[PDB]
């Protein structure tokens, strides 16, 4: 079964680490880096890793039951899976699938629709934020702590968190949270990735997301877009080597813009060619060319 | 080129009319209906219709500039992908626009690009009443309302929908995309079962609500992944009707069968005021090209 990439253009793709369209391709203009995101992790032959799940509108969302305590009001959410199934902390995952995979304050909206009590069917929704550095950000153990200026939430009812953007200018998108809290190490992580040779850089799909105040840039970079995650998962094409050579092509003219290594683990490297911003034709997309190996030498893009 | 469907299960699919996962399959328990949604419209050979665009998180979003300022927020629109919006495009409205009558609540946000505080941001809850006379996304403008006056005129502004802003949704009643003046144009066609005893099968989401008892139902004809799939595959339709079966991949058992119409919607044979029970690992599979005379087994 031949390996293929979606034929969606850049403006037609979704970030796999935040619910947002892709705004541009991006390489670090300073140096090469090492990164270990847990959303947006899929091997070329279709193996999901980390906390990666398939629904683009559920990335960095949470679902569960509000548990009352004992100006910002604390909201302890006892989690279930995003698809509604019970959350099992013994699963071999770093945290509930879809959990926020970086240190920062994410603002969003928490909503409820009552299923028990004297007001079944009554609803409410308000802005909240989740600080993933909080010691009670413990999505591996099955709970997260939100905060809201509103006290208008009902104890014991189904509660959903939908992320919107930066709730403070404090994002560190490549620093993993402590998914089990302060006294347990992360486990079952998708591996760290980095260029294997000097002169290469990871190529990211970058989104710029909203911010609720301050001057935060809102950058969230993913290794492959969510549509690629969905595509590889369904195709499950055998990988014929550790490295697929791909090219950004203009499908209307056949012109090759630049080449890149698509690693079997599910990320892209390019040859460094300076701090120049990346400009591609808006009708262009990546196309699989051939299976190669690590000794392939990329031409500067 | 052979026609295929994605193999994603129900809990792995996205609504094409609202940014939400699919919760269940649904048919009208009362009668057959006629519907004309403008998002989630793609023919089986990959022709997008209505206001349908490809990005699942952008459905019912708006992007634009705040021109002037419950505090009113007048937004001059661009396309969601950032390109200028041309009101003479042969579309009912800017792609992704809300395609029903109701109050949609969400968050409006800004990041300044001009003036004395370039880079400064803000974001607050807002709502958009698509029955408002100034809900005119075809002309290129929408009116939002917010409790906060912390918004900057002349700056890029984005609306992200969350759910019901009031218990006033009519998901099958199209808004007046140009206001009370002009009739709607360039609409994706109405769809309905062609025979008594058939019903449209919907992919249903239950979305949030900011107060009241609204049900939050948003039904789409095909999920957004199917839209994306048909758009890319562009497989020629060999007949007006593809036979599809909802299958259990573990057992190979056909749970039920359905007609997938070339226009991009599904009908099933009515089997009474039946709740729909399907296995969580199941998905639809293309079986064969048939025709309108195919008799579906009652669901
Ligand atoms: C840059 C501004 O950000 C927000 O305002 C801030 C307030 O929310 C508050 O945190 C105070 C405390 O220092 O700082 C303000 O800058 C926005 O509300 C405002 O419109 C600006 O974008
Ligand atoms: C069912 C309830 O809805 C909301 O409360 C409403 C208020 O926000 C306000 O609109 C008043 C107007 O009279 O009506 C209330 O019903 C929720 O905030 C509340 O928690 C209930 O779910």
């Amino acid at each position: 079964k031949p390996f293929t990439l979606p034929i969606l253009t850049l403006g037609e793709l979704s970030n796999s680490r935040f619910p947002a369209p892709i705004d541009m391709l991006y390489t670090d203009p300073n140096e090469a880096i090492v990164v270990q995101p847990q959303n947006g992790r899929c091997t070329l032959d279709g193996t999901l890793q980390g906390t990666t799940q398939l629904v683009p509108t559920q990335i960095c969302s949470f679902r569960g039951t509000l548990i009352s305590q004992t100006r910002n009001h604390p909201l302890h959410v006892q989690l279930k899976n995003l698809d509604g199934t019970p959350y099992d902390p013994t699963d071999e995952v770093p945290a509930v699938l879809g959990a926020i995979d970086f240190k920062g304050t994410v603002f969003g909206v928490a909503s409820q629709r009552n299923t028990t009590g004297n007001s079944i069917g009554a609803t409410r929704a308000h802005e909240v934020h989740i600080d993933t550095t909080n010691p009670r950000y413990t999505p591996k153990l099955g709970s997260v702590l939100m905060y809201s200026e509103s006290n208008d939430f009902d104890d014991g009812q189904p509660t959903r968190f939908t992320p919107i953007g930066m709730g403070a200018d404090d994002w560190h998108q490549w620093e993993l949270p402590e998914y089990s809290g302060h006294l347990t190490l992360n486990m079952n992580l998708a591996p760290a990735v980095a260029p294997a040779f000097p002169g290469e850089r990871i190529l990211f799909f970058r989104s710029v997301v909203p911010s609720a105040g301050g001057y935060g840039s809102g950058h969230i970079d993913c290794l492959i877009p969510q549509e690629w995650v969905q595509h590889f998962y369904q195709e499950a094409a055998p990988s014929q080597s550790a490295v697929a050579l791909i090219r950004y092509v203009n499908p209307d003219t056949g012109r090759n813009i630049f080449e890149a290594k698509l690693h079997r683990e599910g990320f892209i490297t390019v040859a460094n060619s300076g701090n120049n911003p990346i400009v591609v034709p808006p009708n262009g997309y990546f196309r699989f060319e051939a299976w190669v190996n690590q000794f392939y030498t990329l031409t500067p893009m």
